[PDB]
């Protein structure tokens, strides 16, 4: 069901791989960072160890806030997939 | 689901993979930096020892304060290489 | 997750390698500092001992004091390495 | 009941011989700590033995505070087995 | 009854083998618990004993809970994989 | 239950090992430390044998101190290794 | 009445058999333990025989009261074995 490359089935089930693979991703980021947060304790505002370890969490909260915008644009990226098929098929179709 | 090398599957599973190696690293460092705390005592304000270990703790604050901003220029490349993708599908899909 | 041989998840190991390495390094210096603290004694000020032994701990102290500037510039190379990638990435990747 | 190597048979399997090792591994280290506590004793605080003991059960107890993170580690090893069967699957089912 | 190797029977007899696997591992698993909770004793809060068997069980509870949700994964597994079997008879039936 | 060669079963029999052997280890220590205080007496703060075996003590008492940091150390190997492990499972189970 | 090893007349005389066994093992040792308790006699609360014959005495309760585990483990491991057969009935009976 298509022209030359462009397969509703085919999209459909990337379709169903890509979101299966983003919700695996949640659920295994998730469930590891919540052993992240109980494996570091913290020893005092003020004390060496604090000075040793805040700019490593402060790294990871950043990081982490950079997901968000990445997630947006891989699911930008599909409409722009569909669009260029049907323009491809509107164009020799006729 | 791509043109050339662009495929949103192996794009979720590299963000995976750089989430996950980016929280055990985290981690490992946290878990060594708290034995470090530990096992270095404060000898005494202006004794030999105090000369002798001063500077190698400076050194490791300042190490460890310039790793934020290599997380943040690491979080912020993946949205090139993202923008990068969506571009090239755009030139040539249509 | 690259173009030819700027990998994220690369860049993410060597960064866990290199802190790693850093902080064994600043434990292994100050436990053997300690060491050296113990060992040597304060003869007199102005006997043969003295004499024969100030300018040793005066070197050892001047280049304890040198260490920081080179934590520093080690630590400054990586925002370099990681900015040459971007750049590398954003060159031909459009 | 599968493709190639997944099997939901073995893979239920293995559960259950992990399960049985993690229980027996635990009703040992419980049963010979209780033997441990009872050997050893408490001379005084500040005599020869304390100086000469003390420590070694320090580190008995760091390590078997290390213990926990260990298992919840080896626990999230099995999701991920699990989610990479689940997305084999779907790759190349379809 | 089938085309290449979807055959309804086997399917049956593979939900057989599979209920029956993880009704028996459920058995097995409580009646060793049983056992485990029998075995080890509560010493006192605060003295050496605790200290040393503490954290064991505490790995023991979260491995136990993580059970559940590997349990719900291997359940979801075979949706997908009749579901492949299905759209594969559709395919060329036709 | 693994892919080359990262087996939970493996890695939970080996847990066990090094439990075991550090208790007996804790164990055997202290038993003949406890003999060992027994055995030295205290002559006299100031005669010859005071002269003659006190710093024996001294390298006792300094190198049971370094015990600990040794069992920290060698705790944190194993959250290295288990990681790798499931950093490398990642790698090419998808 | 099985497939290859798996005898339901030979589990029934083997579940005889170790019945048996354990019945005349319990006869025995309480037989003789009521000799020992009548043999060993309590000579004094401080004395010389005291110190010599109380930690014996103490062994032999640690020891009995271990070998009730001895006897769960023993009972769970004839449910392991009836269930691998069950299993191994169904792998290849059909």
């Amino acid at each position: 069901f298509g022209t030359n490359g462009f397969d509703i089935p085919t999209i459909a089930i990337a379709l169903l791989i890509v979101g299966v693979i983003i919700g695996l991703s949640g659920l295994i980021l998730s469930i590891f960072a919540t052993a992240t947060a109980s494996a570091i304790s913290n020893p005092s505002p003020g004390t060496l160890a604090y000075n040793l370890t805040h700019p490593l969490i402060n790294g990871m909260v950043s990081f982490f806030s950079f997901f968000p915008t990445l997630y947006v644009l891989l699911g930008v990226t599909g409409i722009v997939l569909i669009a260029a098929g049907i323009i491809s098929i509107i164009m020799e179709k006729f």
